[PDB]
């Protein structure tokens, strides 16, 4: 179920924060692992002051993730995927909970590089853990990081992803809410 | 009206908690009795520490029940029947109010058995009261319980259902909100 | 604007509470006067312990009125016009704010009589002020009240309605929110 | 991003409050600058007691702006663009946060004049800063103000707009929430 998945992801992230001195987590992609990482990020922000930013492919994906986060927090979802509504929801989520949800076209390497570069300008590269939310995101993220010369960051992204993938396969976040 | 129906169901459940040493209530099905049982379960969780889980047939039914529970609690409904939104809403409802809403295909005996077996793994069989929300759910639930050897549980499910059915016929939960 | 309309209706209702010893207000109908009366009823419940029940024609009308009340109170609207969602929202509104929104087919005299008779069973006839929300509701309500022998109640309904109609014509509740 | 845009607009408005003794801000138009000005107005109301009213072209635009404001404040959006729902949301926003969102057809000079004249009746002309949200709104607002003899107000509207336009071009309120 969802709690077991969030707990397992939280434990993995705690191990990485201690291992790498992480101050900021950037999640690239959508789906169940993106939600689980965002929810673990809510706990990590409250308990450790570590901020999390999720980069999703389009405004529709941002609305879907913000709506699931809203439900988890007991808060209203944004009324629509209007950019102004999404930006306002994002600013509120950041101020109150240390989480962001931003739009970046992951099919476009230049757009993903630009979104990462914005986050690196805000949060730096040394203390930032970048994680893909799935296989497709890993395949998009690795070459971009490698082009930027961030080989260690790419290596950690792949290794931590493998552990998260295995943990979520066992935890089954959504098992109770579909056939 | 709704308050009279919740009160009547609450009184019946209190009698069963004392009679059987009940720690967990599992409601199988949808409709007015499912809502009334869930609402009585909110009171029982607050007052007695007894948790309630409702098993509904599909994601659409989970959204409809979560939305009615939300309205009763003064909380936002989940934005959609997206599995991630439903799972997040369920985790929040459990943590704050001691209630869950899960999806289990009741037309499929193996799926209902699997969902009950998950709950029995979490909560045990001895202290768990299983109740159908209607005739169709009773007809689905009885053979599954009997196959599991849970004859007493099936007997209580049918007997308590009969009393709840009669009480709700008199109380008329929805009389003021349809023609 | 809306505040001026609520204030004017509130002042009129205060005068009637003192004049008739009113404990319960029943509003029959939909539209701007129904909303203004419901909002004044929120204030009267908080300040005076007087409860208000609005009888609207169908579930769609109940959702629209509950949604406007929700917006005025800073609360989530019910997710849909599902009867269970409307009944749950109504129970929450009553418990927290002393207001109800019920469905009664005003085109059907027997249905309106039945809905009034339910309220009279709950709240009595002597201390109950019944008000139409518009001309059509007044035309439906007067014969029903007269058949019940409630001639004084019908007379007050018409007289107080006339004063509310004039006050709302001057106050223009919705002037700032349509062309 | 949005926070940088709100901060930049806030700083400009603070300078104008000191420069002109402003008690009320009226924003004419829709779009990103309308949202940013409304959000800066939330801060100015809390910190300085300065109220802000946004005049938008139609009910659909009022819903979109109220929904984005709701998301920024962690509050439910109005269920629909129903005039009663919009008026109720507006009254709540004014009472709690010192902001209004009203409908005025800016394509119709008489309608814009009427909406401004209502605000001038409520708030006066001397202490009221009127700002367009974009080029089209400036082109609609200038002749109306000039016809009213409010030449200085029109001059300030154009000058402050130019500074806000430049600031928002640099701040990029919506950059993280569209492609």
């Amino acid at each position: 179920g969802l709690e077991a998945a969030v707990d397992a992801a939280y434990e993995i992230l705690l191990e990485e924060l201690e291992k790498h001195g992480v101050r900021t987590i950037v999640v690239v992609g959508t789906g169940e692992l993106a939600l689980v990482l965002a929810l673990a990020g809510v706990r990590l922000a409250r308990e450790r002051g570590v901020k999390t930013i999720v980069l999703v492919r389009d405004a529709a994906a941002a609305h879907r993730l913000l709506a699931a986060l809203a439900a988890a927090l007991g808060l209203p979802a944004p009324a629509s995927a209007d950019a102004a509504a999404l930006a306002a929801a994002d600013a509120a989520l950041w101020a109150e909970h240390g989480l962001r949800v931003r739009v970046a076209d992951l099919t476009d390497p230049a757009a993903l590089r630009a979104a990462l570069e914005a986050l690196f300008a805000e949060h730096g590269r040394d203390d930032t853990l970048v994680l893909p939310a799935g296989e497709a995101a890993l395949a998009a993220l690795e070459p971009v990081l490698r082009e930027l010369g961030l080989e260690e960051m790419a290596a950690v992204a792949r290794e931590v992803y493998a552990r998260l993938r295995a943990a979520l396969a066992a935890a089954r976040a959504l098992e109770h809410h579909h056939h």
